[PDB]
């Protein structure tokens, strides 16, 4: 059940005035391709907030790796669902070197150390996110991106033709995506969904990934890519959701850099 939205008062859209004329807004099976300039945050805002809509946020911080979290947690407090319930899930195998950050209110953190789990998820959170610690948000991401299931355009390959993509292309493997087929690369770097969707997701991959190392044949990006070509996302973010400026600068097609890569 949802309540109405209340007056809102904004720019008409344009039927006749297309959106963005560079890009794809929309994939072939309807999902929308989220691009600055295709939403209205504050109608967004509303939806999701009436809902009184939960955001996990999952990262992987193992050895080296945790020194990249207070500035990814930092960030992710001036940019990150500012406005909506969230919740931080920091698996790390050095649970003391997690720096105190202070997060704003209606925002907590749960450090969970690594060496009925799942079902916490359910009974925490609307939403996962699944993105890499070593990283830094630059500007807004937001509740645009909340759907069943989507995935990231990976930032190298977003022009590229379908045979450049470097899925996995031995049919021995689980993850064998030929070259005929494929719709988008994504990057295993930024995913989410629904915790519903995102267990299957990770559920599915864990299998196929057992399937292969029983086969004696070896990652995530191929098994992510082969999932998303099977089961379609229900949207699909654009690179402006996981980009690295050292190694790609900021064209034009970019109006935000949103979550990056660290110099
Ligand atoms: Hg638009
Ligand atoms: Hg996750
Ligand atoms: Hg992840
Ligand atoms: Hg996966």
């Amino acid at each position: 059940f949802m309540v109405s939205l209340p007056r809102m008062v904004y720019p008409q859209p344009k039927v006749l005035t297309p959106c963005r004329k560079d890009v794809l807004v929309v994939t072939p099976w309807l999902a929308p391709i989220v691009w600055e300039g295709t939403f209205n945050i504050d109608i967004l805002n509303e939806q999701f907030r009436l809902q009184n809509t939960t955001i996990g946020l999952t990262v992987f911080a193992i050895k080296k790796y945790v020194a990249f979290l207070k500035l990814f947690l930092e960030t992710a407090e001036k940019h990150f669902m500012v406005g909506h319930r969230v919740h931080y899930y920091v698996f790390t195998d050095q649970p003391a070197a997690v720096p105190r950050v202070t997060l704003g209110t209606g925002r907590q953190l749960s450090v969970l150390e690594v060496r009925f789990c799942e079902r916490r998820f359910l009974s925490e959170v609307d939403y996962l996110v699944c993105v890499d610690v070593d990283m830094e948000f630059r500007d807004h991401v937001g509740v645009e991106i909340l759907t069943p299931l989507f995935g990231t355009l990976h930032p190298g390959f977003y022009g590229s033709s379908r045979e450049a993509f470097t899925y996995e292309r031995r049919p021995q493997s689980q993850a064998y995506i030929p070259k005929d087929e494929g719709d988008f690369y994504y990057l295993g770097g930024f995913f989410g969904g629904s915790v519903q969707e995102v267990q299957r997701l990770t559920r599915a991959c864990h299998q196929a990934m057992m399937v292969d190392q029983a086969n004696g044949i070896e990652h995530d990006a191929s098994h992510l890519n082969k999932y998303l070509l099977r089961h379609k996302p229900t949207k699909v973010l654009s690179p402006e959701y996981l980009w690295d400026q050292q190694l790609l600068g900021w064209p034009a097609v970019l109006r935000k850099l949103r979550f990056t890569a660290v110099p």
